Order: structure tokens, then C-alpha cells, then sequence
């Protein structure tokens, strides 16, 4: 059981925290897993609905993951990295706005390098109602967080955008920015953002990254 | 010593054929080392000059490498993974047409997945005289051969054009394709190509693929 895909394989139909056992990593791993969206099977990377979880964090926390896989958490990079390199994934993103609007993201292949490689990330194929682009970056962008600069700019995207995300220069995306409640009508460009959708000023309401296998 | 880079690095500035010690490798590597490009430290993970070396094989002579480093050779699929794996890289392709003319493509970043992703390749950042734009796919290939049909094609790449090579749909390159002495106003499209150099009819004189840390 490598993933949710599997776990849904297995028969169990209904969203949730299940346990996963990832090849090459030493302990298992809870996740959540979203059976519903498109046929089920998909493993929640990131989750953000409420801005409980202080998205701030460096480095290892990124790598490692933080949160709660049953309320708002990041996987973490190292796991995903993981997860991603037993077969090929597909990603979606499930996005919604203040104002009842619900979108998606979806990329027919994912993955991202290993920590040597800054967690790298090579995305293909983009489609979904979230904006007729990607709002993020297919062409290559390390990962970055406030305390490892890997982005394409002069500048520091983490240090001005907040939290860690395969930050361009800085790029039209960021779903581990700034949580904000008044996100529709003010600020900040800090906020979490995708560009094609909603806007660079927009903060969006809530956030769902997942995966599974091309099948 | 991971590469050539650290071979160059530790004193050795001849070009020829060194032993290198790739991590998660069981077996040291035989690999030739290009120390006179640009400030060497190159190593070499294709390189074709006459012909002598057939390149219509199957996966795994693809994932394990053949031919002899001191001629023509591909060092193997597994290898350039294992390598790129430990650092980042950069490509640098070396090209020569039948009319005396020597030209290059180069690329700042580059990787291919493990074989489970059927060692897909991403590049980023094409520059060069070998084209104004880049003869490989940048965007996402699996890696195909006559008994690997990965291509992102409904046809068989490798069957038509013959060899193991990032193939689209097929893709403007082949460096792996067939060897002809009379390329350069003879046949055939299934030849050493690379389209925005000279064309998809024209089949080259000599190849050198070879790699290197950023620094
Ligand atoms: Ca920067
Ligand atoms: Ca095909």
C-alpha cells in the first residue's frame, strides 16, 4: 500500500486519514486521502481551509512535513519526493474562493527532484477551470523557503511572498502564503495566490493538493 | 570522486578515460572524461564518431549502458541517473556535421527520473549554436525503445526511427538513430539528427553528450 490510490484499491471508498507505507522511507505515514474527486484514490500533499497552521517554516520543516493530516498540513517535500518516485503521479489542485467558486488545477505528470536537487519541480500537461495556463511554473523552480534561496530571482520570494513554494521570480502561484480571512476584497500580494484563477492580490479560501497514479 | 568535475578538480586535466565512484552505485564506472570544453570536467554519457557501435538495442542494454568509452559509447540510463541524482547538472551536446562545421546546444539544467519513470528527461535553459531553439524536448519525454514504447506518440518512435532517445511525437532529435557516411545529401530521416542545427534529413558526423555541476 505505497498510496491512496491503493488504499482505495483495497475497497476502502471513504475519505479520511489512512496510513501508508511509502517504499524507502523508514516509518510509515498518515496522510489524508480523498476518495471522492474524480473516481477517489488521491493522496493529499497540502490542505488549507481556516489559517489555523502557521505556514512560515524552513527548510526541514518542508522536508519533513507539519500539521495535521486531518485539518490543515503540508506533507512535506521529502515524502512527496518519495511518494512520486515509486511510479508516475498526476496532480490536482482543488481551489476555492470567498465567494462560493470553486476551481481546479490538474497536471497529467508530476514530480519534483530529490533534496539534492532542491526538490525540483517538473510539471506537464495543464488543464482544469482554474485558469486556461498553470499557475504554476512547468518549466523548472527549485523549492524555496526563508532560509534556502534556490528561486529563480535576484530577489528573496520567500522572504516577500512568505512560506516555501517552487517560487519563480517570483511566479503566479503561492498556496503556502499568507492565510488571510478578508481575502477577496484586501490584501496582500502575500497572500494564497494563483494568478490565472483569482489573481495575483486575491487570497483564496481554501487549498487541496493531491495526487495519484496515471493508472 | 562522483564525476569528472572531481577528477579535473583533484589534479587530472588530460582528457581520456577515468574510473569514477557514483553514489548508490555497486560498481565503480568507466566513463570518458572531456577536460578541454570550456574548462573541462565533462563527463561523457554518449559519444558516436563512425559508425563502428550499433545503437538499435533493447531497455535494458539502454538502462545498463554499452559500447567502450575510448570510442563510441552510451554510458547508460541507470548511470546518468545515479549521477544527476547527486548533484545538479548541466548538458552540454557537442555536434559536427559532414561539411567541417562543429556546433553545440547546451542547457543549464538537466535530469531524467528514475526507471520507474521510465527515466523521463527535464531541461531547462537552451543556449547555443545549434539552433535558436533546442532540437530536445524540454518539456517532458519518457525515455523509448523498440521494446519500451514511452513516447508521447499513438505511432512507435523508436521502431520508425530506430535507438534509444527522448522521443515526442517523434521530437526534432536522435542522436541514438542511425549512422550514415553519406549523410549529408543521402538518407535518412531515421539518421543522427538534431533539426534546428541541420535539419531532420541531415544525419551527423559525430556526437558528444557530456554533463557537469553548475559549480
Ligand atoms: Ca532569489
Ligand atoms: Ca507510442
Amino acid at each position: 500500500f505505497r498510496d491512496c490510490a491503493d488504499v482505495y484499491q483495497a475497497g476502502f471508498n471513504k475519505s479520511g486519514i489512512y496510513t501508508i507505507y511509502i517504499n524507502n522511507m523508514p516509518e510509515p505515514k498518515k496522510v489524508f486521502c480523498n476518495m471522492d474527486v474524480n473516481g477517489g484514490g488521491w493522496t493529499v500533499i497540502q490542505h488549507r481551509e481556516d489559517g489555523s497552521l502557521d505556514f512560515q517554516r524552513g527548510w526541514k520543516e518542508y522536508k519533513m512535513g507539519f500539521g495535521n493530516p486531518s485539518g490543515e498540513y503540508w506533507l512535506g517535500n521529502e515524502f512527496i519526493f518519495a511518494i512520486t518516485s515509486q511510479r508516475q503521479y498526476m496532480l490536482r489542485i482543488e481551489l476555492m474562493d470567498w465567494e462560493g467558486n470553486r476551481a481546479y488545477s490538474q497536471y497529467d505528470r508530476f514530480h519534483i527532484g530529490n533534496e539534492k536537487q532542491n526538490y525540483r519541480l517538473y510539471l506537464k500537461g495543464h488543464t482544469g477551470t482554474a485558469g486556461k495556463q498553470s499557475s504554476l511554473i512547468l518549466h523548472g523552480a527549485d523549492f524555496s523557503t526563508k532560509d534556502a534561496d534556490n528561486d529563480n530571482c535576484m530577489c528573496k520570494c520567500a522572504l516577500m511572498l512568505t512560506g516555501g513554494w517552487w517560487f519563480d521570480a517570483c511566479g503566479p502561484s503561492n498556496l503556502n502564503g499568507m492565510f488571510y480571512t478578508a481575502g477577496q476584497n484586501h490584501g496582500k500580494l502575500n497572500g494564497i495566490k494563483w494568478h490565472y484563477f483569482k489573481g495575483p492580490s486575491y487570497s483564496l479560501r481554501s487549498t487541496t493538493m493531491m495526487i495519484r497514479p496515471l493508472d
